Parts: structure tokens; sequence; C-alpha cells
């Protein structure tokens, strides 16, 4: 058998899937940090047979109960692409985990594609002896499967832009990662499908446009020790892609009046306290918080305020 | 063999009240209950040969209780069924179990029971396939499914549960003298479980948990800043609160009658005139329970031998 990790990313500047088709590069650029602490671990045991099966794991091991069609579906595929790399044939009982909570939110796709990624590699170089694909070309091959992934090959903070995603130098490196859990509601539509429906709203046409003058912006912001403005521009950020939930055809939310309370409490308090948290989120309901190094207390201190008694917070 | 384990019952400040998400089965508002470390539920498991589980309910001396429950069983053999199914073990027990508290008293004993019967379970199962025995967490979560209020029962000395997490939280009180003024049931009385269900006809039942929110932050604050007087007044508008909805559903039902009120009123002209007293709840019951600081033991004794004693049984 053979076994690898990869962390979890959260984009202050979403990609969303937003790609040319032709030549598979994204409309816009991304930028994310890399969550450490969150990893997601693939183990891969080979079969007697030619087709590979996915049984996905609990934290301690045993089968989780999981039904998917589309999620297995493109799961295998990044294999069976992985497998057509290295010009293997055979299968591979796969047993993917995650570290994290689990439900609650929590994005299991871009870590858990690197690390298939990251251990496909290991085993199929093994089994063909061939040349071990370098840590960019596994980025390069994760993207395949998930876009999202490919950033999660670098630390602290990943940029990927055109053709390229490494990792990217900033003055803040050591976060402090909260989620405010926000559970789903009955018929919630899945964060792939999101990104084809936001097609139909009037803004999508400008949509990477606006994303890419946000990234200049926050990476001034960053350039500048601006944690203000790399807290304003994520928010516009975050909410310019919710906006498209609300405004395609038939318009759909993961915001509702209680992800609407608490992000109204985190304004209120930045204006209150002079300082707080850089706030995002994904296709989703859950909201990320982000807080310096040096924010430790202040972390504390708007948890036991405002999260406590109100909401989950992993 | 055997297996033997207890839990101890609480008390909540701020009701869950079995509002629940009908898909998720998270509660609609967070709860906050006392531990009552003295009042415990016990349960003795004893393998049978079969593959069906038995529950025999026992006095507080050991011997057979006269119950003649179908509900009640229910809900405690699933609660075992779905343990074993947890653990993936085959085979039936023999469920014995107790309270240390009177029958007469008329305490809500499911919360303590199902905790117990987690815990018995889970050290039962553990042993029997060889399993690592589940965390506390992990034992709150599963007893959560047979009883809602009974994953408090997992900490003390208070638990705060929200969403779908327990945990014990660091408030200033602790040691806390607890008493039950007990009111005698009146025939037909709606049990607790079915009270919850009632209560979804009130008019008031849509907008509950957003004043139980606002009450749990108010008495959040109340605890910090030791505002004992502002912990009786919320305590006291949170159970007015859930009993109002009792009584303003389509067929209206109340726990509380005229003996209750009496009380009630000569508790709030004891505060007014001491200008301190206890803090009092009421649960989908009709018992009222007193508690106090572990330095009004005179004040508490005073209000026993004035207004209790030759009124009001008192536990």
């Amino acid at each position: 058998h053979w076994f690898a990790q990869a962390p979890a990313n959260i984009a202050l500047i979403k990609y969303m899937g937003k790609k040319d088709e032709n030549s598979n590069l994204p409309d816009n650029s991304s930028l994310s940090y890399t969550l450490s602490n969150l990893l997601s671990s693939v183990k891969l045991e080979k079969l007697p047979t030619k087709k590979d099966i996915w049984e996905p794991l609990t934290i301690p091991g045993a089968p989780e109960f999981n039904l998917s069609v589309e999620a297995q579906k493109r799961f295998i595929d990044h294999l069976v692409r992985l497998k057509e790399y290295f010009g293997y044939v055979g299968g591979f009982l796969i047993q993917s985990s995650n570290n994290f909570p689990h439900s609650s939110g929590l994005a299991s796709s871009a870590s858990s594609f690197a690390a298939l990624t990251k251990c496909a590699s290991i085993a199929l170089s093994e089994l063909t002896q061939k040349p071990l694909p370098s840590i960019d070309e596994q980025a390069q091959l994760s993207r395949l499967g998930s876009g999202s992934s490919c950033r999660s090959f670098y630390a602290p903070w990943a940029l990927w832009t055109g053709d390229k995603v490494s990792a990217i130098d900033l003055p803040y490196k050591d976060l402090l990662h909260q989620v405010i859990v926000i559970s789903s509601q009955e018929k919630e539509i899945p964060s792939r499908v999101a990104h084809k429906l936001v097609k139909t709203s009037p803004f999508y046409e400008t949509r990477s446009e606006r994303a890419e003058a946000n990234l200049k912006l926050l990476l001034n912001a960053f350039e500048n020790k601006d944690w203000t403005s790399i807290y304003q521009i994520c928010w516009h950020e975050f909410l310019d892609m919710h906006q498209l939930f609300k405004t395609c055809e038939k318009p759909f939310s993961y915001i509702t009046d209680n992800t609407l309370h608490i992000l109204s409490v985190i304004e209120k308090f930045w204006n209150e306290k002079g300082d707080g948290p850089v706030v995002t989120m994904d296709a989703g309901p859950n909201v990320h918080l982000l807080y310096r190094s040096d924010q430790t207390d202040l972390a504390r201190q708007f948890k036991s305020d405002h999260l406590v008694g109100n909401y989950d917070v992993l």
C-alpha cells in the first residue's frame, strides 16, 4: 500500500471553476491561504482487478456511509487519468479520509484531489519504475482533476495566475483559522453545480475582471501591511460571488438571515474594535474567519462575546 | 456477566424543549443546564442468550418496579439496539435501570437514564467487541439520539449545548443547593415528550428559539457579572415562556395550577422582601425547582421554614 496527505486551502480571491474550456486556463487568478492543520489523506492498495474502487473512511478508519455518484465519479476518473500518465494498468482500492470535523461544511474536494495526486504519484512511479514527477508537476496534474487542488501544493500562500501556480511570499504567515458553522438547507446546491448555474447571472460576464482588480488591490494591501483593506476587499470578493448565485435565472442562496446576523455582528465588531478578522465564504453556508498571529485574544473575545451560545465554531 | 454505570440528572436554565430540526436533528436553540450530581440513574446490563433485549426497571432497593409503559420501554430498548449496531454487536441484554430518587417525587428520569444506558452499553459493548471505548463527546452525541436532554449529563458542573456540540462551560457558581417543591400531578397528565409536540400549535412557538437565544445571551452575561438577581429574573422569564406555550396551543393544558401560583407568588414576595433568593425553574411538569448559592444555606432554610414546611413537600 501507499499513503499521502495534502492540506486544504481557503481562497481570498475565488477561482470559482471559471476557466477557458479550450486551454483549461483559469479565467481569473486566484489567491489562497494554505490550511496546514486541515488534512485530507489517501491510502492506495492494489486490487487484482483492473478497475478502481472508492471507499471513503472516517477519522478512525471505519467505512463512511456515502452514496455519492458525482463526487465518486470525479475521484475515480482522476486516478484513471493518473494511471494513464504512468501507462499503468490495474485497479486500486482508494481509501480517503479527513482529519477535520466532517460535514458542517469543510470542502474536502481540493485537499482530497491533492492527496490522491500525491499518493498515486508515489505508488505509480514505484510500480512502473518511472521518474517521480516534481511538486510543481504534481500540482499541474492535480489541476486536471480539481482546479482548487493545485493551490494545495504550496504554502503558506499560493498564487494561481495563467499557466502557473506557486507559493507567494506575503506579510502574514501564521493565521488563526475558525469556521462559523451554518447548517445547510434541505436541498442545497453542490459547489460544483453552483459554478455552472452562475453563468446566467448578468454579473457573470464581468466577474473575472472584478476578480483581477480585487487581486491587484489585495496584493497592494498585503504589501502595505494593511489588514483593514485586506478585510474589505476579501469581503467584497465573496459577496460578489454569492450575489451571482442569487441573480442567476433561478436565484438560490447559501446565505440566510442567520448568516446575515453574524456577518452584521462582525461588521459592528470591526467598527467597534477598529480591528478584526478577515472574512470569506466559499460556495457553501459556512463563514471563515482569519486572524493575525497577534490577534489570538481579539479572536477569543469575539468568540466569547458573539459566537458562544449562538454558533458552532470549528 | 454484567456491566454497571451511572449518570447524573441535569436541570436546564435555558430550555432545549425538544425543539429540533426535522432533518439535521440539531436543536433550534442552545440550552444550558446545571448537573445535579446527587440525583443518579443507574443501568445494569446482563447478557442474554437470545438476540432481543428485555427491559426490567427496578426500585431503589433492587426489586422489580411495576411499570406497564410501552412508549418509554420502546425508546429505551431502541437506544440499546442503536448502541449495539454502532459497535456492530449482535445479541440481547437484560436491562435493569434504577434511580436514587423516589418515584413519588415525579422527577424526570429520562435524561440521566439514557446517559447511564449509553455509558453502560459503551463499556459492555467495548469489552465484548474488543473495540476502543468511545470518548465522552462521542458518548454524549450517541446518547443525544435517544434523549436530547441526556447529552448534557456528560458534563459538569454546567453544560452548554449549541448545534451538535455539548461542553462543560466554566461559570462562576458551583455546589448549588437544589430543592424541589413537589406538586402532585393531576390525572391524565401530559408527558414531557408529548408536551414538546403539542406546543407546535402555540402562536408563540415559531418565535420561541429567538427568545431562548436572547435569554441565553442575557443569562451568560448575568453569570459573568455574578448578578444572581438577573439570573433569577431571566430564568423566571424563560420557564414561564415555555409554560405559556402549553396553555396557548390548540388544546390548552397546564402543569401550573393555583397551588403552583401561590408558591411562585410567595417566592417573588420573598425576593422583594429579602433582596435575595433562589433561582427558579420548571420543566414540562408540575414540580418547582429551587437553586441556591452555596452561601445561601441559611436563606434557604429560612424560606423552607417560613413558606414550605406544612404547605408543600420538598426534596
